[PDB]
Parts: C-alpha cells; structure tokens; sequence
C-alpha cells in the first residue's frame, strides 16, 4: 500500500513506519544488536537505545550526554513498578497501550519518571473520565 502526498507528489508507504517498529520488535525478542540493559526493581530488560531515546525525554537526556551515553546497564528508581516499565517499553515498540483499571497509576508514575507526554496526557484523561 501507496499513496502520493506533497507539493512534491512523493510517494508514501502506508505501513512502512509500523513495519520497521515491528521489525525492530523482533530484534528486541531475539537479542540482536540489544544496546542496553534497564535494571528496574531487580529485573531487566534489554533494548535499543536510540528506541529508547526517540520515545522517552528521560533516555533521550542519558544517552545524549557524553558521560552517561557508554553505560551499558542503566538503573531506574527502585520505586518505579516494573510491570509500569513492561508495559511503556511495550507501547514504544508496537504503538499499543495496554492501559487496565489495575495498572493505571503505575503506568502514569513510570510515564512521569520517563517523560513521555502523550502517555502521561492519556492517563490523565482516563482518570478524569473515571470520576
Ligand atoms: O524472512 C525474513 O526476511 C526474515 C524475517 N525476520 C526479520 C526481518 C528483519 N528485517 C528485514 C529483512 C528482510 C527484508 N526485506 C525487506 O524488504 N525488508 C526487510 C526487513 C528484521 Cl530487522 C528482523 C527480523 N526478525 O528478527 O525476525
């Protein structure tokens, strides 16, 4: 699927940004070229970094600051809920939010902590709906 789009009449491909996410997904399931591991609550999650870095306000001011961007292992907050982290770092290689009454405040502290605005927004308006 493509379409034309511009003052150019350029070409653009429907699901191209959503299949390079899906690919870069994969990636992340089989362990190739992994950058990172984040420690969060004794567990750990291996990624990409500049995945990481285009999703997150947080990463973003880590990996461009020359001391912090050679750590190979990045600790967050020990209060931060690690089912949170599952989840965002889920949603930042897929697009879907798997947003529960149960686990709603910890998605919105974990998106705090890691700077994702259109998150946070979202959660905020879910609570608000919900009072
Ligand atoms: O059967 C295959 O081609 C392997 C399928 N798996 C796979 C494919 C890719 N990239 C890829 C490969 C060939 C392509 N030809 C295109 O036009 N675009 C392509 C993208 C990545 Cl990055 C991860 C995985 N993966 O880890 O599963």
């Amino acid at each position: 699927n493509l379409y034309f789009q511009g003052a150019d009449s350029c070409i653009q491909f429907t699901r191209h940004a959503s299949d390079v996410l899906l690919n870069l997904n994969r990636l992340r399931s089989r362990d190739i070229l992994t950058d990172v591991v984040i420690v969060v609550s004794r567990e750990q999650f291996r990624a990409h970094k500049t995945v990481l870095m285009a999703c997150s306000g947080l990463f973003y001011s880590i990996f461009t600051d020359q001391l912090k961007c050679n750590l190979s292992v990045i600790n967050l907050d020990p209060e931060i809920n690690p089912e949170g982290f599952c989840i965002l770092l889920d949603f930042m290689y897929t697009s879907r939010l798997n947003l529960r009454e149960g686990n709603i405040m910890a998605v919105m502290a974990t998106a705090m902590y890691l700077q994702m605005e259109h998150v946070v927004d979202t959660c905020r308006k879910f609570i608000k709906a919900s009072e």
